[PDB]
């Protein structure tokens, strides 16, 4: 594979599309590559790391619990609720809700969740709050997904959601044991992570969150080292390109082969 930055240069001219990307040190926020790093990509599901750091604040001040189950109805479902559309009947803690809406992408889970915090503009203003003054959610899912071109909705860019992922895992804004969970709760991503870590050689770490949307949009915030340590924050998206989701993926696996090949910078 090439370097890194000439693999993400290769992957705009195959995709015809724009990529953004930031590699970050988890531990002191060294910033070693970064591409089109403060320029607007749609975040997708990715925003659902945000969502519940926001949430384990409100455990940590007291005024949530993670024990505290949530009934909901039928109708209060949208697309895709994998987890959700399970309990009508018995409800979901809060802590439920995030581990379905982080490790198996339940789009009501995160919607339950959403509300909770004061909905898109009150994770606003929680992202404003912990000093990022470029992302912002302005929709529900499934909505907040759509990528319309030049919409700055729901969007973030690299290195902004590099900063704020490293200020929620690290900066000790969050209690100890809500950092530990953010994290855990990335560890068990049902459905990238197995597959990655499948195809990532021997002693590679793993934690993500991943996202797709309308336009070709895709992308990955995920921790990522070897020697079994989350060494680096890596955050890349995708937008504008018209190309199967298949290949979206293969590029994206490739910026990260190029990442494991030229690890030492
Ligand atoms: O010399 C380094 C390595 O080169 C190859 O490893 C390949 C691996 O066989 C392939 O499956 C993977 O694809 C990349 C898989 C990454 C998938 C997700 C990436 C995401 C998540 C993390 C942040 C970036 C995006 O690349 C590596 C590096 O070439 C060899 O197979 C391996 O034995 C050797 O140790
Ligand atoms: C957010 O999580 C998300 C947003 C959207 C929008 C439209 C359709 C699907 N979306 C998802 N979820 C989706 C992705 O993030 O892509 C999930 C998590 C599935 O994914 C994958 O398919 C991961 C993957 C990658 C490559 C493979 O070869 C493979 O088998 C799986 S969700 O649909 O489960």
């Amino acid at each position: 594979s090439p370097q890194p930055l000439e693999q993400i240069k290769l992957s705009e001219s195959q995709l015809s599309g724009r990529v953004g990307m930031i590699e970050m040190d988890l531990a002191s926020g060294r910033t070693l590559t970064a591409w089109r790093a403060d320029e607007r990509f749609p975040m997708m599901s990715t925003f659902k790391v945000v969502l519940c750091g926001a949430v384990l604040a409100r455990v940590d001040a007291g005024d949530e619990q993670l024990e505290r189950k949530i009934h909901y109805r039928q109708q209060d479902l949208v697309d895709y609720s994998p987890v959700s559309e399970k309990h009508l009947a018995d409800g979901m803690t809060v802590g439920e809700l995030c581990a379905a809406a982080i490790t198996m992408s339940d789009n009501s889970a995160a919607n339950l969740l959403l509300a909770t915090v004061g909905g898109p503009a009150g994770l606003t203003a929680f992202l404003r709050q912990i000093g990022d003054n470029v992302t912002r959610l302005d929709r529900w899912e499934t909505e907040l997904n759509e990528a319309l071109p030049g919409d700055a909705r729901d969007t973030t860019t690299p290195a902004s959601m590099a900063a704020t992922l490293r200020k929620l895992l690290t900066s000790q804004r969050l209690s100890a044991r809500s950092q530990r969970q953010l994290l855990q709760w990335m560890v068990d991503d049902r459905v990238a992570g197995p597959l990655i870590r499948s195809v990532l050689p021997a002693g590679w770490f793993i934690a993500d969150k991943t996202g797709a949307g309308e336009r070709g949009a895709r992308g990955i915030v995920a921790l990522l080292g070897p020697n079994n340590k989350a060494e680096r924050i890596v955050v890349i998206y995708l937008r504008d390109t018209p190309a199967s989701m298949a290949e979206r993926n293969q590029q994206i696996a490739g910026i990260g082969a190029a990442l494991i090949e030229h690890w030492q910078r």
